[PDB]
C-alpha cells in the first residue's frame, strides 16, 4: 500500500517537532536526520513543509545519499496537488 498526503497537511510540518519536506514527489521525514546531515540542518529547515526538489538536485548528491534519503519516506504527494 501507499500512503499519500496532500500539500495542504504537509506545509504543518516545519516546526522544532517535525520536518518534512518533498523531493521528486515522495515525503520524506528527516526530523532526526537534520543533525546528521552533512550539508548542516539550517539548508534543511528552510525547505521544510514544500517541495525542495530543485534545490536537492542543484547540489547533486551522491549516489550513496541517495541510498540512505530513502529511508526516510514516509509516503507520496497526493496525486491531485501535483
Ligand atoms: C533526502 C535527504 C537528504 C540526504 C539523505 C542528504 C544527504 C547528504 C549527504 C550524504 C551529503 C554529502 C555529500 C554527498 O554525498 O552528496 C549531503 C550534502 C549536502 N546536502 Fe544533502 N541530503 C538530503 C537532502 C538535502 C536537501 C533537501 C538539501 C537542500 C535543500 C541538501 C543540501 C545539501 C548540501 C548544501 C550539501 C553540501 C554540498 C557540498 O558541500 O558540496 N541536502 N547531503
Amino acid at each position: 500500500a501507499v500512503k499519500y498526503y496532500t500539500l495542504e497537511e504537509i506545509q504543518k510540518h516545519n516546526n522544532s517537532k517535525s520536518t518534512w519536506l518533498i523531493l521528486h514527489y515522495k515525503v520524506y521525514d528527516l526530523t532526526k536526520f537534520l543533525e546528521e546531515h552533512p550539508g548542516g540542518e539550517e539548508v534543511l529547515r528552510e525547505q521544510a513543509g514544500g517541495d525542495a526538489t530543485e534545490n536537492y538536485e542543484d547540489v547533486g548528491h551522491s549516489t550513496d545519499a541517495r541510498e540512505l534519503s530513502k529511508t526516510f519516506i514516509i509516503g507520496e504527494l497526493h496525486p491531485d496537488d501535483r
